[PDB]
């Protein structure tokens, strides 16, 4: 008996003798056959869209989608672009209550091209997705032979089929001939150890993120608190340090009660609480090592609970 | 006879700076070191006049020294270092140096980091390379070098094609040299400009909103550099603020968040429908200083793509 | 009350107003008057040698000493030379039977240099011997304000005051303003959940190391094996291959009875069994992520319970 | 018109040599190539023979095509490459790769990798580079290239001094190039040898044997490669075997099993009171294949550190 995986796809197929369908996932499992010699594989294409218009919207669908169906199969794996990937990774990775693997995939190269990464990094989500020691590690990418963990998991290079790791804290194992030998878990709380419930919610709060650089201009941190944004990631400079006028904009913006976390652009290491800048002054969130747009992911789900900066501080030392 | 060394600091001390010599006794046995404070400000509060006068400095006192030693923050120390390196027309060594740790704590690296600058810029070798950041025993070009990570006292690296030399002893042994035109072969001149063309920076990440473009557009910014996603892809609502922008007045540069790699052109985005301009291996803020120059000789996006091929 | 940490030092000072003594780790303490902000610390001089000199019989005197002073202790630093610490290290994570922390630290300048490294390394090394949290992590290296397991911990660069790395696994912490986030554990058994016991021993098997590359002489193999070695560590071209005239010699070699071990001159990655060489074939075993150094290290220790490839095999896979 | 582009092959196909334009038809847009088989060895067991046979085929045949790509399995790839960057004296681009999966398997790596290379041998720009290393998208100089893991199909990086150029849509963008002399600026002629001096290669950790040190002493070997513990330190009994071997007919190398950084003269060990050479960057392979080729030329350690500094 070979367990039973299911693929949700959300956009094109990253791999592709057979007829080409309607349906991308279909055509997906038919290019790689070889999927046939490790699952029962059933493809579900939940949405149809480019991973850099990846949206609330999709993290929602996919969220319920694997919670509802986690009785159904054995294990699930996302197709999903490469852009965007390491954000809705660490969004499942908090909302995801399913106990059996999740494991998101991509590909750098197009399906068509010379040496297609694809297909193989396909298997390698599948073999991933049914090995038991799988479970229980969050929500995981699978890309170039290697399982990373759905939170410190990035991209490091523009265009290179390695580009995903685990910057700060390593991958969690290695894939050699299908099998996998898991050296590590990660310590943050995830998965069924969140208080994160996205299955009624119809929304997200609404969390933007605004660079730091020499001479930055206050007008995009001034036009989300126009908004009224239920919170703002800033990309620091360094250790999360911030341009006077954007410090300023959001010390007053912190007094209105919009949450600030400070993040860092610097593409490895923690923007660490009371370094570099007063946060108990200022009522801001240090993010720790999550990078912007991963600090955006937890700072929307903190605002689900809570407003209250300390409560959002004790959320980001322990998710 | 020892070589002219001018330490030019932009704030705090990293070991004020007539003392250098004293605080790094060891200094005495290479150069004759004299120091001016020719700003003092955080290096996350680092602005278009600091640049401005830096160069002018620079350009104008080449004759008097043999090398030039800037200590400066790390925050925004890559920005400044390419900054210089497109303007600078001095062609002696210019060094940016600065220090992950403060002067009063354990283990302090701006002592030995401030040694090693000055030895690259007493080196005859330096000259002719650009503009040079010196840390951790190593010596980087202005263009490739960045911060890797937010505490570590090896952080600058050059990302994409590694650094110039190593230095051993007091010794550099040089292995490469920057092809793009750098300093004397750039056609950037700043000796008149009192101001810089208004370049603001957006982040791309799930559901960015389209506000932070549209307050750019708003304010006439002259350019925006876009931190894409992947090869410089732009969010569906950036896209459409961007693509605006760039048929009304607005330079559009694409570049990455991702922290390596080239946003390469016309591959992700049709940068000619829509009069983009594609970074190449310039980050953002990197993208934002020669998109700030680019902006003083050209709003053509063809030329602007040409200058971002070439520098 | 402070934590009782006791020093173990085997060199000279890696920190340099006090009158200096005869005793090297005397004058460390004087050298790092904050540690008394931390720590109560006790200094023992254990030997006194270079790094490059290290041995079985220091590493035998090491591994005794923390066992029987485990209970007059709260934790334990290891001041070593930068050379060869990774090997120490883990001799030490696979022998040490002690439950509290055991640190080893070093220093890439030195500490009458400029910059020196040294002191604020010492001083980090102390903090991760007192932190509560440092406890069943194994033996651990503290280097550049990072806690590093010791299987995975290897210097990456001959001269770089952040040399030390865990190449494929990653770092268990980071150490920020005296305290750590430890975000990873070695899922590989150390410490008291290995079988070896160096207590009664007065020496460790002979195992050699030869280098593979274009042309290898079969002389270095052929050397060890006449001198009688228990085993040897092959330092493979990519995934552990061998040159024809090594491969020669060490099949030979097991046949007669000497263990050999498969590693590889690769700084990163695994040798993997029955990969690119028939280990099932030869009676070879393959070290995993076990440079050549650390695989010598663990084929010592297991070489103490068997002769068997199989069981050294079983060995590899779970230490 | 296209290039001329000669594929030599020293192994398995990496997509026989004739057949590889259908393998990758795409070939046939950006070059004629023409395949030979020059030998057929797994890397594991390259040898001074076949280098010999390589360099002289390159050297003889450069007149009869624009462009060389050495087909080379990824083991001593790194080895093969800097022995041709010393002792290949044409001037057009010879450019090795391989792949880290079979030609037969999913996701195989051997067909673009082919095809960047031939794009690299048929640019103009990659000629006076020395010999080069074509690996995922990426063009490496041949002294600097290593594998940096076991089985990743981005394991060869330049993992001291950076890559020269990026391979993107089939064109590069080169922003380096090797300070080090290469090809025909080196010295090493090999037109005329049928085998190259003996040198061998010992490993130093806790407790070495002097065993291997001495089974190569008493061979009579020209030159022996240390792979030193940090900066090239030798662990006792190895250091007397040395010591010995270097006034007595062998050259002694120290280099570092450390995967980064140089080896420094007069550093860690008295270099000029031993007799040895200090090896910078080369790690003990890429040593070995120097050593070598200097002891061809002279067996003072003076003039072979003066190579050592140079090549």
């Amino acid at each position: 008996h070979l367990p039973n995986i299911t693929i949700l796809a959300t956009g094109g197929t990253i791999a592709g003798n057979y007829t080409v369908g309607k349906v991308g996932v279909e055509n997906l499992v038919n290019a790689v056959p070889q999927l046939k010699d490790i699952a029962n594989v059933k493809g579900e294409q939940v949405v149809n869209i480019g991973s850099q218009d990846m949206n609330d919207n999709v993290w929602l669908t996919l969220a319920k989608k694997i919670n509802t169906d986690c009785d159904k199969t054995d294990g699930f794996v996302i197709t999903h672009g490469t852009t965007t990937m390491e954000e809705t990774a660490y969004f499942l990775d908090l909302t995801v209550k399913c106990d059996k693997p999740v494991v998101m995939v991509g590909a750098m190269r197009p399906s068509t091209s010379m040496s297609a990464d694809g297909p193989f990094n396909l298997y390698n989500a599948v073999v991933t997705a049914a090995d038991k020691a799988s479970a229980n590690r969050g929500v995981l990418v699978v890309m170039n032979d290697t399982v990373l963990d759905g939170r410190d998991v990035t991209t490091t290079n523009t265009t290179d089929v390695a580009t995903f790791k685990s910057v700060n804290y390593g991958p969690l194992g290695y894939i050699h001939n299908g099998k996998i030998d898991y050296q590590r878990t990660p310590a943050r709380k995830h998965t069924s150890d969140t208080p994160f419930d996205v299955s009624k919610l119809n929304e997200l709060p609404k969390v933007g993120i605004v660079y730091n650089y020499a001479n930055a201009s206050d007008l995009p941190a001034k036009a989300l608190v126009d908004a009224g944004y239920d919170g703002i990631v800033s990309a620091g400079v360094g250790n999360g340090n911030l341009y006077k006028s954007v410090f300023d904009t959001l010390a007053t913006a912190a007094k209105t009660g919009t949450a600030v976390v400070r993040s860092s652009r610097v593409p490895t290491g923690a923007t660490t609480q009371d370094a570099e800048v007063d946060d108990a002054k200022y009522g801001f969130v240090a993010s720790g090592t999550l990078n912007p747009q991963k600090a955006r992911v937890l700072l929307q789900l903190a605002l689900t609970q809570t407003k209250d900066p300390q409560q959002i501080q004790q959320i980001f030392n322990q998710y």
